[PDB]
């Protein structure tokens, strides 16, 4: 509740954001703005410089498991991420899941957000990027699992956050007391209040000429709810026709109730 | 600007109580209990109650659940229009494009009903007709076939919501945020719209602090609600989907119809 204490929160969770996730925002946008020389991504806009990006770095099987390994590894990192939240260790463990069980899905949207523009996404650790049209153009039900996820990047990222901003953000999320069936709700508001209090003068600081930027950062926790349960659903009608296909048990379980 | 943000505080205040028939406030005085209303528990006290109270909507489908569903339906067409006045009273509104407003108004209005009608809630059950009547959760919980379970959300929805504590000064400031939504679906010129929000969301956040000092985080706790108001709107409108295409008995007089057609 003091100043300084948010503050400190603050570049406790940036400095720890930094540490858990491998490529963050600002590299991330330093390789797609580009003019540089060094950081340079292959690009795969079809089928042939997708062959030729192997070399380098069914085709909409072999995508969805590559993004299927990538989201495994994001949990991993979300989990570890979460691990340095002041509070979330202390709580009850079964909470600890639920939060992480409800809370990955939606961390996920956000992050990919900052690999992306309208145009397409980075891979491999920044050393790809796979264009949108491409995506979009895989058949039968993948084309329209891949889109919706530029679709809510292109209009989260007109905010223009930076990773600061980010670090704060994705702990608010994690710590969310109205997932269902958390026994203790009290003390996971009790830290979830501290940050927010901490995003707020955060983007007060960061922010100062955009008005009610907190408001607007929190209404988008509307967006990724709804385009998490989207996700869900198609992912279902995936797998009652691919039953070739399969998934982690990690996302599995994740995706039970 | 805070002397602003309070004038657009009272001005949303005083039209609020102008525009809906029952204040927060009073259903509070009535439901904890401070002309005791109708009890509606079970069958035969909703037959006296009709008798009694003379429901406007019992209209020339016998069965009870049907008949209460769309008691239900009456009740959120008059609603609307309600609505529908309040948003003319919000600073800007009518000097949108008119498409605007009429797109505004009708992916809105869901949401605020919701909002609403917890006002009128408690634990136990909901009040009717302007408070006079007082339904019970159990007996619409225990209605038969999709019905018992088209009601209830509604109250998991108010109690979760209630325990903001949100009075009628603040509410009125809240449905004013949700009409204001840039994001809806056809919108032609969302800027002037983001504008007013803009205005609204710092009245809301002005208005929250002076009136809950001790609440921390109340705004934030608020605008998180918004996520549980589009969640249950979803869920709703694929309820009553399911309702259309399995009631068989649920056929009106095409004008009728066409009066609950949204
Ligand atoms: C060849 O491999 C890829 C091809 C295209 C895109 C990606 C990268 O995709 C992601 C990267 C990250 C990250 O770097 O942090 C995170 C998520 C994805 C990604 N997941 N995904 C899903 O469908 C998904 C999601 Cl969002 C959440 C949970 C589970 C999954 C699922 F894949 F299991 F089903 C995406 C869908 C579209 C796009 Cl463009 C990206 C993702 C590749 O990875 C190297
Ligand atoms: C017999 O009539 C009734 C029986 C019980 C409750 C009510 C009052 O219901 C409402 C009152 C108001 C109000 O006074 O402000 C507002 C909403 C309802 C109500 N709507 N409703 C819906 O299903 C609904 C909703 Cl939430 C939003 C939009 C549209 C609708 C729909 F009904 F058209 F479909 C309810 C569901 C359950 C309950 Cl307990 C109340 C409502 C009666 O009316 C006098």
């Amino acid at each position: 509740m003091e100043s300084a204490d948010l503050r400190a929160l603050a570049k406790h969770l940036y400095d720890s954001y930094i540490k858990s996730f491998p490529l963050t925002k600002a590299k991330a946008r330093a390789i797609l703005t580009g003019k540089t020389t060094d950081k340079s991504p292959f690009v795969i806009y079809d089928m042939n410089s997708l062959m030729m990006g192997e070399d380098k770095i069914e085709v909409a099987i072999r995508i969805f498991q590559g993004c299927q390994f990538r989201s495994v590894e994001a949990v991993q990192e979300i989990t570890e991420y979460a691990k340095s939240i002041p509070g979330f260790v202390n709580l009850d463990l079964n909470d600890q899941v639920t939060l992480l069980k409800y809370g990955v899905h939606e961390i996920i949207y956000t992050m990919l957000a900052s690999l992306m523009n309208k145009d397409g996404v980075l891979i491999s650790e920044g050393q790809g990027f796979m264009t949108r049209e491409f995506l979009k153009s895989l058949r039968k039900p993948f084309g329209d699992f891949m889109e919706p996820k530029f679709e809510f990047a292109v209009k989260f990222n007109a905010l223009e956050l930076d990773d600061s901003d980010l670090a704060i953000f994705i702990a608010v999320i994690i710590l969310s007391g109205d997932r269902p069936g958390l026994l203790n709700v009290k003390p996971i508001e009790d830290i979830q209040d501290n940050l927010l209090q901490a995003l707020e003068l955060q983007l007060k600081l960061n922010h100062p000429e955009s008005s009610q930027l907190f408001a607007k950062l929190l209404q988008k926790m509307t967006d990724l709810r709804q385009i998490v349960t989207e996700h869900v659903q198609l992912l279902q009608v995936i797998k009652k026709t691919e039953t070739d296909m399969s998934l982690h048990p990690l996302l599995q379980e994740i995706y039970k109730d």
